[PDB]
DNA sequence: ATTATGACGCT
DNA sequence: AGCGTCAT
């Protein structure tokens, strides 16, 4: 009743670039605008792996995962841009720098988390009271929410997507008590017209267009903000969760598309969302433990504590290169010139990130894998780094590794390498 | 031969 | 510390 919380104590926002890795190649070359057009990495084999996909190429098929040569056979005019290749393996450079165009404007309305290269999320709490404080009472006129769609509505007593969109709107903004400076549905709304906002300015600043999601807690606004993209945005109330929960697979909230949502699935004989309601949160604790229990037990009800951390730069820096089956490095002097490529890529990142960012990484791993291992690593070991250089960064990888290799020849590398990792971690302000 | 990352939980 | 899970 009264004590029981409802999850409606902070307004937060996640904001998702559309087609990322498209819009940055679309922005350099304007000749792929308004195009089916894909990013692919490589080309040799079968015309390299796609990446990010317009959504005038998604309408044909074409997805990420997919083959450029099998794309083509979806889509015969299938524009291409390939990521930039140096030392001999994809870098990602030019979206990393993109992603920072995009952040540093974000944090100028609030403090945000970092939680990949094209999403972020954002606690408009404050900025909320204070719009509310600005608005005096005056109510909030559908003309400041121009992509705002409210999940849930138009219900009740119509024919293209927009008139949709403003009916559910209208709905909407026609129930509000905007005399009530503590309501949730209240802050919501404000919240969602500061969104608009940061989406109009990130447009407007670098030409990229993106979706957000607007709700209580970041699983919600994550969900939100799928509901209706590209370059539009969606509040999800809490008094939407019953119906939107009642038909969503519970693969599709953030944490579940793995093997806890297929024990959830398997254990239980439910498939949605909503049905979670029924169980205890004991007896959700008995299934899946304690933490995940009662994570579960408050989610099906639209309730998630885990804060927007303030984080706007990455934990970690990392270089990565798969050798996939006959290219696999079965000589120690391939093994050595990689582990290099791959520390000078490395040394080159770091170098800029303590220019930039005031701070310097303390630990390195490396990770293997070989072949056979159907892990994503086989091994995992670390060491100190105390200094960005490459060659030293690649003698303390190879230091660390050497004792994998089964060949009693000194020269000859067995079992192959298929895939080789570098990350800097544990960063100190410097 | 699905690649290149990044976050985070468990023990 | 080293390994596993999840996202994409
Ligand atoms: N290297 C690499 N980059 C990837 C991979 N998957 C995604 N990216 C890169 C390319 C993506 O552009 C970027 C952002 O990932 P999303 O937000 O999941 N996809 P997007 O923004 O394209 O479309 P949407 O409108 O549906 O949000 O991450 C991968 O497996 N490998
Ligand atoms: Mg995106
Ligand atoms: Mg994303």
């Amino acid at each position: 009743g009264p004590h029981m919380a409802t999850g409606q104590d902070r307004v937060v926002a996640l904001v998702d670039m559309d087609c990322f890795f498209v819009q940055v190649e679309q922005r350099q070359n304007p000749h792929l605008r308004n195009k089916p057009c894909a990013v692919v990495q490589y080309k040799s084999w079968k015309g390299g792996g796609i990446i990010a996909v317009s959504y005038e190429a998604r309408a044909f098929g074409v997805t990420r995962s997919m083959w450029a040569d099998d794309a083509k056979k979806l889509c015969p005019d299938l524009l291409l841009a390939q990521v930039r290749e140096s030392r001999g393996k994809a870098n990602l450079t030019k979206y990393r720098e993109a992603s920072v165009e995009v952040m540093e404007i974000m944090s100028r309305f609030a403090v945000i988390e970092r939680a990949s290269i094209d999403e972020a999320y954002v606690d408009l709490t404050s900025a909320v009271q204070e719009r509310l404080q600005k608005l005096q009472g005056q109510p909030i006129s559908a003309d400041l929410l121009p992509s705002t769609y409210i999940e849930g509505l138009p219900q009740g007593p119509t024919v293209q997507k927009e008139g949709m969109r403003k009916q559910g709107l209208f709905q909407w903004l026609d129930s509000l008590q905007i005399d009530n400076l503590t309501s949730p549905d209240l802050q919501l709304t404000v919240g969602a017209v500061i969104v608009e906002e940061m989406r109009a300015a990130i447009e407007r600043e670098t030409g990229f267009q993106c979706s957000a999601g607007i709700s209580h807690n970041k699983v919600l606004a994550k969900l939100a903000c799928g509901l209706n993209k590209p370059n539009r945005q969606t509040l999800v109330s809490h008094g939407s969760v019953p119906q939107l929960f009642s038909q969503m697979p519970i693969r599709k909230i953030r944490s579940l598309g793995g093997k806890l949502g297929a024990s959830v699935i398997e254990i239980l004989g439910i498939e949605y969302m909503g049905e979670l309601t029924q169980f205890t949160e004991s007896q959700l604790q008995s299934h899946f433990g304690e933490k995940n229990g009662s994570w579960l037990y408050a989610m099906c009800r639209g309730i998630e504590h885990d804060p927007v951390k303030p984080r706007q730069l990455p934990k970690t820096i990392g270089c990565s290169k798969n050798f996939p089956g006959k290219t696999a490095l079965a000589t120690r002097e391939q093994v050595q010139w990689w582990l290099l490529q791959l520390a000078q890529e490395l040394e080159e990142r770091l170098t800029k990130d303590r220019n930039d960012n005031d701070r310097v990484a303390t630990q390195l791993v490396v990770s293997i894998r070989v072949q056979g291992d159907k892990r994503l690593s086989s091994l995992r070991r670390c060491c100190a780094l105390t200094r960005y250089d490459a060659h030293k960064m690649s003698h303390d990888a190879f230091t660390v590794i050497k004792n994998c290799n089964t060949s009693g020849i000194q020269t000859e590398w067995s079992p192959p390498l298929t895939m080789l990792f570098l990350c800097a971690t544990k960063f100190s302000a410097s």
